[PDB]
């Protein structure tokens, strides 16, 4: 066990390229997105693990003693359904509490005796959007507690400034990772907490999951146009299309699959030395997909206009994940003019929506000192 | 030969689908677009044949005399380079009185003596758009012609309405008016004429033609955003485009290739009993050839434009031709509601473009009765 004070924080995930076209079989490439999610754990010398998410406003707090004298026992994992009267309340974030306290009892089982914790979350990313953010939570609540019982090794055992697990540690979070999914999601592939572990640019097709190797650095900007949508309302329609005009259908699909190969290839070549002609391969990828994505009806006015006023300052753009509303990614290639993003931003912003200016292929789960965070995430951990 | 008055006119043409991708190989779907070019053939009591070109305001004058002593002798027929010097003036409308002229003499030759004639030619069809109104005009000079020397039989020959010829006399029309298309594009492929010449549809893909046989009835909205462009230009980036991203844009053509097809398939199933639900696969197709031809690069700001306020007021569209400028199609199907396409029309109009609320799979080759003609076309041509 440590006591110390712990900080973790896993990035976001946003589909690159091969949105749709995963469902049937084609490839997909999987980013992770620089808008992470913050987690302190505090040793208590009381008795009692309170865990805390100021963003939806709620704080439960239970005491080691009950915990304690539970008959632990580690279709369906049934367990669940004990956790339920386990503890006691319910609601949107509710499966977070249960897949936390999941997380601490499964994992802090080995421990002689329950610790007494404090758990503060607080996250850059926007929740619903798709863009991952319960993977993130849970790779940072897994993360947190394998440190602190020592499951895992300690990234700032020599004080440095950020550091991160070595491989066989990652691949252990990311396994209890995907069991707060479990909780949560009930069926997750793998990609979320995947992307939110290793970082970087994931590869995935049929179950099938790969790390691109070598990737550039790649700066965007991340618009939520915050138009609600049904994510199975988009799949339905696609698949529906696909059974309505299957010769249209089918080559099209095989369009997308060639475009997140082709990317795939490209950003290779670009790990090396980024020549500026590679960065127009990727808009016109972008482009591309951006109009294919349109073809298989997932398309939305929120983002022909994101879109339209992007292209409108030179920049180009996507929507990512479901379409139909949710976020855009616009690249921003070496070789701005501040002018031109600037007053995209405010257009965008015009537009009612809300925009961030992040990056894609962002690190993973990493440790920081409570000394090289940023003021805002500062005050709102309480640092 | 003929002592009446000829009154011919021919429509345009416009691609319904398969534009770029007939180039590499996929079937493409030209229409008869209901914007006609007139023809008034007058015989003379004088000696001189003129030719009058309301339009591009020039009418030039020669005289049977001459004409008459010429050693008629009927790579590149070089009998063009003898023309040359038989007539005297030149210019960009310059080779369509070369064509004239051409089949003026071609025609009228086994007349045992030069005809002296006034002909007057006025089109709804704008120049240079890419509405194949050319072959309109050398269609209907090889009408006027031929019905005039009696080389073909004559549609008013019961004093109708309107009138059209039979099968192998519409053969003939066609041949000739290849010739005049030969004379001043050099290496015509025989879709504009041949659309001109029968009206309604065609297939055509790797030089093979043929005429859907039933075709239902469309109405559009023609826009064009007097935006230049060039065709050469656009093709040779399709084909780059293509050399580029093989795997990519393969499928892609193949997808373009399936939405001809699968058109082409589902107006010979309107031609029976039009159920509104079929007007909304060729809204789809439409939209989705739009999105492909975006995809192949041929797209343009003014072409986003006119689909986004189409859009607006409910209605579908696609550019039509080259892209990158150039004229749109709008679909406009059973069920409107004026105030949308009205307000489409102005929202059209106030982008500084030109619409007409014309139809397409149009007619065909026809002869009317100077009786029978608009006030605008009477006025223009002198009726
Ligand atoms: C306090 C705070 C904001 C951190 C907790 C993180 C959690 C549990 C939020 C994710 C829950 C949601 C809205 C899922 C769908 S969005 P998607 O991103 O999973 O796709
Ligand atoms: C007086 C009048 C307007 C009638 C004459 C008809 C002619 C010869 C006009 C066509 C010439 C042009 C501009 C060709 C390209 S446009 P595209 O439509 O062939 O493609
Ligand atoms: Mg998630
Ligand atoms: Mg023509």
């Amino acid at each position: 066990m440590l006591s110390e004070v712990l900080l973790v924080s896993a990035p976001g995930k946003v589909i690159l390229h091969g949105e749709h076209a995963v469902v049937h079989g084609k490839v997909a490439l999987a980013v992770a997105l620089n808008l992470r999610t913050f987690l302190v754990l505090r040793p208590q010398s009381n008795g009692k693990v309170s865990l805390n998410l100021p963003n939806v406003g709620i704080k439960q707090v239970w005491d080691v003693a009950t915990l304690q004298l539970l008959d632990t026992g580690f279709q369906l994992e049934k367990l669940k359904k004990v956790a339920g009267l386990p503890r006691d309340c319910v609601g949107n974030e509710g499966l977070s509490l249960l897949a936390f306290l999941y997380l601490y009892l499964a994992i802090c089982r080995k421990q002689r005796t329950l610790p007494s914790l404090d758990i503060m979350v607080w996250s850059e990313l926007p929740p619903g959007a798709g863009l991952g953010s319960s993977a993130a939570y849970s790779v940072c609540v897994a993360a947190a507690l394998l440190t602190a019982c020592e499951e895992v090794t300690n990234p700032l055992k020599d004080r440095g400034s950020i550091g991160s697990w070595p491989e066989e540690d990652l691949k252990s979070i990311n396994k209890w990772a995907y069991e707060g999914e479990r909780v949560i999601h009930g069926n997750p592939s793998g990609v979320d907490n995947s992307v939110s572990t290793w970082g970087g640019a994931l590869r995935y097709q049929q179950g099938k999951m790969s790390s691109l190797k070598r990737l550039p650095a790649l700066q965007i900007l991340l618009t939520n146009t915050k138009v609600p949508r049904s994510t199975k309302a988009l799949v339905a329609g696609v698949r529906s299309r696909l059974i309505k005009f299957p010769e249209i259908m089918a080559p099209l699909l095989t369009s997308i699959d060639a475009i997140s190969l082709e990317c795939e290839r490209v950003l290779g070549e670009m790990a090396a030395a980024p020549v500026p002609e590679q960065y127009l391969v990727l808009e016109e990828l972008m482009d591309m997909n951006q109009h294919h994505l349109n073809a298989l009806g997932v398309g939305h006015a929120s983002l022909d206009q994101l879109c339209q006023v992007t292209a409108a300052h030179g920049l180009h753009s996507k929507l990512t994940g479901a379409g139909g509303g949710g976020c855009g990614i616009t690249l921003l290639k070496p070789g701005l003019e501040r002018a031109k993003v600037e007053a995209a931003k405010q257009a965008l912003t015009g537009c009612g929506f809300d925009c961030w200016e992040t990056s894609i292929g962002a690190p993973g789960v990493s440790m920081h000192s409570a000394t090289s965070i940023e003021d805002p995430v500062r005050q709102a951990l309480g640092l």
